[PDB]
Order: C-alpha cells, then structure tokens, then sequence
C-alpha cells in the first residue's frame, strides 16, 4: 500500500538554536507557531547528507508525558520522507536517555532524537540531537541545525504515514517513488539497557543482596519519569526486591522535591533510598535513618571501591574526572593512584570527549552524581546499581561506609547555594567586581578568619579549559578562591532571571570534626565568600534560595 510523500512550503523561525541540552521551548509556541516542530525535525535530517541515510537509522525516544506519541508520529513522518532508511523507537514511544544512548552505540546508529516534556505542561518540550557516538550533538552541529532551520523553506513529509507504537518487531512501509521499504523496529523499552547493566554489574550479588530474611531493604522513588520501568524490571523483577521496593514507577502524562523519600527514610525500616526527579536529572541518595550522602561524595566512594564492579575490574579505569564546582573528595582518591584526574566545565558534553578518546572511565558532577564511559549520558539507575554493588562487598551500612572513607580519606564538607531570579544588573556587577579583587597583585596569599578558622589565598583565577579533544576554548567557566589547606570558594552566573551558583568545599582531616553537621564546619567559608563577593548589596538577597 504506497504512502504518499508531500513537500510543505514553510516560513523559517530564528531562534530554533539548540546548544547542549537540544531545542526546549513552552508548548505553547509549538501549539501556536506552525510547522515549529518540523522545521527543526527537518533541518536535524537535513545534516545527514542524502546518499548516506538509506543505510541510516535513528533511535528516537520519548519521555512517557503527553504529547510524545504524536510528536514520535510526525517524526517518523518526516524521515521516511527524506529517505532515512530505518527508526527505531521503544514500545509506547518510552525510551529513557540512557536506553538511547545505549542502543544508538550497540547498533551503530547515525544517531538519535530524545522527546522530553515538564511535569505539568499546562510547561515545555525539549527535543535534542544525538549522534553516533550516542551523546548530545556538539556545537559544530547543533550551528548546523540553527543555520539550516533559520532559512528553511520546505520540509518532506509522509501525511499518511502511522505507526503503531505498542506493537514489537517490524514495520515496513512502501513510499510513492521509492524502492527499499521504510523500516521501523519497536523494541523493547527496557531490555538492550538490561542486557548492558547484566554486563556491567554481578546481577547475581545483587539479587543475593535484595532477596533472602538478611535481605537489604530499599525504597527507589522514580518519581513518576521515565526511568520508572527501568527500576520495576531491572530491580524487581530481575533482581528480586520486592514489589513495594520500586515506588512510583509508571510514568505519568500529567500532573518538584524529594521529601517523600526522606520522610520514610526516617522510619527506619529501609538500609538505603534514592529518589530522581521527573527528568531523571537531580537525584538523591539516602542511608538508614535518612543519612544523607552528597553526590560529590558518592563519586569519590565509588572511585574508591570503583573495582567491587566487574566493568571496571574487567576494562580498567582509564581516568578519573570532575566538574570545576565539583567537590574535592575525588582529587583524594585519585591522587592516591596514578590514575588521572581532569577537572572540567559544568557540562556531560566535557566528560564525553575524553571518554571518547580512551582517557576517562569515571566522572562525577555536584549537581547528579557519578557517571562512567559505558554511555555518554547520565545514567541515574546506573549509579543507584554502583551504590548497591559497593553495599554488597563493603557488606556494610551506607552510613559506616561514608564514616570509613572519610576516616582514610578526610572530609570534603560541601554545600551549594543557589540564588535564583536575581536582578541580572547587580549579578554581573558583582563577579566583575570579584573578579578585579582576585586579579590584584597582594590578593594572592590574603588571609581570612572566621571563629579562629584561618583561611589564606592559594589562587584566585576565572576558570578556563582548552579541550584536548575537540580544540575548543572556554572561558569564564566560573570564579574560584583556592585555599591552602585544600578548601574552595567557586562562583557560578547561569542560563528567565538570572541565578547565582556558590558552592563551598572545606577540607576537614581532624576526626573529631569528621562527623558534623556540613551547615556548621562550613559557616566560616560562606562568611568569607559572602563578604567578598559583596552578594547581599549586589542582590538584595539575604538567603540563598535553596541550600543543596
């Protein structure tokens, strides 16, 4: 039965530019500006060069939330049209970022579209680019997208064209004026991801460690997003924790804190939580009794323990890394190996070029927690997989396993202060204020007291990163006061209003102090950066907005 294929003259919008988390805007303007959404899902097909999207496929993948379905349809409509040989999308349109990067790299796909939207979209709707290497486009391409969008004047499209999502296996369709069949695979939203965490990890451990009268009682709290199936299938079903382990795991299409987590942690009942967020972004991990573990923590215990895993025991660590505003828990770890360490711009997109060049095994970011090269995403359900796999050798509580490491180690205390929707005149007067201190000759080596705490200046610069792999530069990546006994002041602008990113790192080595509230050890360095930075009379804000 032979679908038609349609040219659609179109008039081109000017601000379809992606950058490194792909194109989001409110759904409204897709709702209300027509051919928004196939203007970009052609001029992302447009950078695949003709005679090369035959023997193309694609991996596209949706977020569960309402509109994925229809916005998988037209997709599919529009790369039969322009000749894409092949997509392949998960049962219901539900493929987790993770999943698509791990099938785009297992089938050697030319790369992949990932569908996201907001709890509530009443609300926004991302779609994002990426390619064969199964990370997020890079700026080279992410320009193409742009130039090609901002002077698109048609677009292809099979209007006829429909696929049943929910049904397995595939789908041929024959096209008015072609001769190979447009082919679509519906798989399974959850099995090639399965396969590669059963490679990684000791599945038989862990449902040694989940099953049994001296089981370990876990609450993982998806939180109503994608990774929801995941953890049904994966940690229940697979691995054996019962039923009323996983919570919250079927995604929702309609409809923002953690708290639900902490409250049952608190009972008792439970040896270890996590909970995510709607994204599969933010993400919390919780010990008996609500015992909370930072995530510049978790990346440093599990770089320390990092071979109770049989990836790593079995592939290497070939490098270690750390975003800049990252605490300097793992520096402590690594320096007593010799691994590498790199210390990279707020970005995954950083972490994926040196893993692409063989140079980085493990990373970790204050703001997720701990990744690795299996992918080039955040992988939220593999970093639960690496705390429990750590569990099960340590056979210890996640409370004694963070007192030991600091024990040999020393503690990091860390927090970070978000200022957010502040008055974006006085938030760039203030770091270039901060910065010209910095850069004055007798700045260096100044000291500074809190409540006979003596803090003196190590080095003060705006930090910059050359990319050893692409060649890029970036500049102004964040202010950072570095102290001599290995503690750290960072400042941070961000991308609406504008939002001030302060983060504290002190270095307590005394046991006595090990084992305290991280609000109080790190009271004399927010003094000091408060203070210098003159952050109250450039905001008027006399509270961070929310302390992490």
């Amino acid at each position: 039965n032979m679908v038609k294929i349609v040219t659609v003259k179109t008039q081109a919008y000017q601000d379809q530019k992606p950058g490194t988390s792909g194109l989001r805007k409110r759904v409204k303007v897709f709702q209300s500006s027509a051919n928004y959404a196939e203007n970009f899902i052609q001029s992302i097909i447009s950078t695949v060069e003709p005679a090369q999207r035959q023997e193309a496929t694609l991996v596209v993948g949706g977020d569960g939330r309402f509109y994925m379905k229809e916005a998988i349809q037209l997709i599919a409509r529009i790369a039969a049209a322009n000749g894409i040989g092949r997509l392949v999308i998960g049962q219901n349109g539900i493929l987790s970022t993770p999943a698509v990067s791990c099938i785009i790299r297992k089938i050697k796909a030319i790369g992949g579209i990932i569908l996201t939207a907001s709890h509530n979209p009443g609300g926004d709707f991302g779609i994002k680019f990426n390619i064969s290497n199964g990370g997020p486009a890079p700026e080279a391409i992410t320009d193409k997208i742009f130039q090609i969008s901002k002077t698109i004047e048609e677009y292809a499209v099979c209007p006829d064209l429909k696929v049943d999502l929910g049904v397995l296996g595939k789908q041929q369709f024959d096209l008015e004026n072609k001769f190979k069949p447009f082919t679509v695979e519906i798989v399974d939203s959850v099995e090639a991801y399965a396969t590669m965490l059963r490679s990684i990890f000791d599945f038989s451990a862990l449902k040694e460690l989940l099953s049994g009268p001296n089981r370990l009682k876990i609450r993982i709290d998806a939180m109503h997003g994608v990774v929801g199936p995941y953890v049904k299938k994966i940690l229940c079903e697979e691995l054996g924790a019962p039923a009323n382990s996983a919570v919250n795991c079927v995604p929702l299409e309609d409809f923002t804190y953690a708290a639900d987590l902490v409250e049952t942690m608190k009972s008792g009942e439970h040896d270890f939580g996590a909970a995510f967020d709607g994204d599969g972004d933010r993400n919390m991990i919780l010990g008996k009794h609500g015992f909370f573990v930072n995530p510049s923590d978790s990346v440093a215990v599990i770089a320390a323990n990092i071979f109770s895993i049989p990836y790593f025991q079995q592939t290497g660590v070939r490098g270690f890394a750390r975003s800049m505003p990252t605490s300097g828990a793992l520096d402590r770890v690594a320096s007593a190996t010799k691994i590498a360490l790199y210390e990279t711009p707020t970005g995954w997109k950083f972490f994926g070029n040196l893993m692409d060049a063989s140079k980085l095994s493990l990373c970790g970011e204050e703001s997720f927690g701990t990744g690795s090269d299996h992918i080039r995403e955040k992988d939220v359900l593999w970093a639960v997989l690496a705390w429990l796999s750590i569990l099960a050798t340590r056979k210890q509580s996640v409370e004694d396993i963070l007192k030991d490491h600091w024990q040999k180690y020393g503690r990091n205390f860390f927090t970070r202060y978000d200022y957010e929707e502040v008055e974006a005149e006085g938030a760039n007067k203030m770091m270039k204020d901060l910065e010209a201190l910095m850069f004055d000759r007798s700045f260096v080596g100044k000291q500074f007291s809190a409540n006979d705490k003596v803090y003196t200046v190590e080095k003060a610069d705006n930090f910059e990163y050359s990319d050893p792999v692409d060649g890029s530069i970036s500049r102004n990546q964040g202010l950072r006061l570095i102290f001599t006994d290995g503690s750290r002041i960072v400042f941070r602008l961000s991308g609406a209003g504008a939002t001030i990113r302060l983060y504290i790192d002190s270095y307590e080595k005394d046991v006595a102090k090990i084992n305290q509230d991280p609000q109080v050890m790190l009271a004399p360095l927010i003094s000091i950066a408060l203070k210098v930075s003159q952050l109250q009379e450039r905001t008027g804000r006399t509270a961070p907005t929310v302390i992490t």
